[PDB]
């Protein structure tokens, strides 16, 4: 059981998360990312989740595990 969170404070709109996991993130008009509706990570996107997290230069992405 995974969900994804973007910390707006840390986020500087690099947009790596979006490029890697389009299904998981949306950017606002100003370039910042935020989790898509559900937030829950589908089984086929679990690797892209950790990948986006690993890839954020600002360490702005959080993944919770239950
Ligand atoms: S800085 Fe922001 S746009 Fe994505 S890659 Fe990191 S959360």
């Amino acid at each position: 059981m995974l969900t994804i969170h973007v910390d707006q404070d840390k986020c500087q709109g690099h947009a790596r998360c979006k490029a890697l996991a389009p299904e998981l993130f949306d950017l606002d008009d100003y370039g910042n990312a935020h989790e898509k509706g559900d937030g829950v990570v589908p089984a086929d996107l679990i690797d892209k989740a950790w990948l986006a997290k690993s890839n954020c230069p600002e360490n702005a992405i959080d993944i919770t595990e239950d």
